[PDB]
């Protein structure tokens, strides 16, 4: 819309931020906390499969089967390239009930290593209809 042009951008740029800071090889897990508006659309309402999609570096320039093998094997073809486990449980969250507070269509990303300590986390907000901004670029 972009609930889903916005989400899948970010996803495009979070995997560019792992290479653009050397932390891609050391990625074994990512997890996507939805937000506000984000959150409040739920499971299989477009953000979820978009983001996912996005996380194995397809743009918005198929995608619900692709969802449904990624759930269905727990793995994640992280940017083309490597597979990581991925458990939609604890990786993929709506929080329905908070917030992030520049805007409602807020996004963050994680990513850590095999021993779960965080590498890097990112937060994004969509903004419409499908642009998005880094919480630290959002004011400028
Ligand atoms: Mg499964």
């Amino acid at each position: 819309s972009s609930h889903t042009v916005g989400p899948m951008l970010a996803a495009n740029a979070f995997l560019q931020l792992l290479e653009q800071k050397n932390l891609f090889d050391k990625t074994q897990r990512v997890k996507v906390e939805l937000y506000g508006s984000l959150a409040l659309t739920g499971k299989g309402h477009g953000t979820d499969k978009a983001i996912l999609n996005g996380l194995e570096n397809k743009a918005p320039e198929s995608m619900i089967p692709r969802m449904h093998e990624i759930l269905d094997s727990n793995l994640l073809n992280l940017a083309g390239k490597k597979e990581i486990p991925f458990h939609e449980a604890t990786d993929f969250l709506f929080l329905q009930k908070e917030l992030l507070p520049k805007h409602s269509n807020g996004m963050r990303f994680s990513a850590f290593d095999g021993n779960a300590n965080l590498l890097i986390e990112q937060v994004y907000y969509s903004i419409g209809g499908g642009f998005i901004t880094t919480e630290e670029d959002f004011d400028k």
